[PDB]
């Protein structure tokens, strides 16, 4: 089970306005391998990315033993051309269930000061940020580096998805804020990677 | 079957000697998910990473419902303490085995200018060229962005482990570096993410 082709061209009016983005969407595989059951699930900002990225997912193109429910990506455009396609998971909101995920307040402590934003319980501490307009530190966005580590300082994070702290490192509070959801309000100090690492 | 815990640490000498590195390492798991039969099979510069990722991996911890062979990840170490570990794909030669992998001429065309290096057949030509000492694009590190873009101007590749182009873009030439082999000596032209997207 993997994708084959996951092309996404740029919108040029994105090029052309000088905005940077993302879309977090929702989509099915079929035993075909075709994609089907799309849903933009947030598109920041509205009305620039989202249709074009609907009309290229139409021609991915998966190997599979068997269809597939609820893939998410995340797909962000950023200066320069670069798009990048990242896999994150499903929850009963992405699906398109009723009724909205229970929300928490999170905190960010940041070198330039302090921000508040609202965040679901079925998205990643990183995404509700980048969501909100704040630009925090990621490189991998797959759990598995030190560039999104923030150090918690109140409330209490799921973070099943990361894997590059330790149990140690979890226990003293660090965070991985691109593999990390919020299961309270929560407080966290971003931009830590050099202290993760030391 | 997916990574704990994969805790690496930074050498403070490499932070003192102002060094950025590379590691890439093969390991087995066991049915436990522990980590056995560690083999660095390359260290950039050699004598300052090492030994300290074999002593770290030690630790790791896996969940696996039966053990696992051939496992490689790539360690990159750079500046302001990064560390992040990605996954790459299991050879012969990785493996310990017998004899070298065939090996090919890369021919880099970048907009500094030329440079050559060999790159064996079970290495992607991004890592090849961290291992020459060139600093090429990538952000991913996973065949799922346009980060790492290039344009094949002769020879073959393998992009098996790619995703992010569609047929008819790897079809007109075009490369993701990090995810790609060499089965023939090639010219590739770096730095081409914003024509790749445009
Ligand atoms: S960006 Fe690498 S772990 Fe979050
Ligand atoms: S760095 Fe993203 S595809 Fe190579
Ligand atoms: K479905
Ligand atoms: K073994
Ligand atoms: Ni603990
Ligand atoms: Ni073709």
């Amino acid at each position: 089970f993997r994708a084959l082709h996951r092309r996404v061209n740029y919108p040029s009016r994105a090029k052309a306005l000088g905005v940077e983005g993302k879309v977090r969407v929702k989509f099915d595989i079929t035993g075909s391998g075709t994609v089907t059951n799309v849903q933009v699930l947030s598109e920041t900002p509205d009305g620039v990315f989202g249709d074009d990225v609907v009309k290229d997912m139409a021609r991915w193109r998966y190997r599979t033993e068997a269809p597939v429910e609820n893939q998410v990506v995340s797909i962000v455009f950023k200066l320069n051309g670069h798009i990048r396609v990242d896999d994150q998971q499903g929850s009963a909101g992405s699906a398109g269930s009723a009724g909205s995920a229970a929300a928490y307040k999170v905190t960010l402590v940041t070198p330039t000061g302090n921000v508040e934003f609202q965040c679901p319980d079925d998205v990643y501490i990183l995404d509700a940020a980048e969501e909100e307009g704040i630009d925090l530190p990621y490189s991998c966005r797959a759990g598995s580096c030190s560039s999104c580590a923030g150090k918690l300082k109140t409330g209490s994070l799921n973070q099943d998805d990361q894997s590059f702290l330790d149990d140690d490192q979890i226990d003293e509070g660090w965070v991985l804020t691109c593999a990390a959801y919020p299961v309270s309000d929560v407080t966290i100090e971003t931009h830590k990677e050099e202290e993760l690492t030391a």
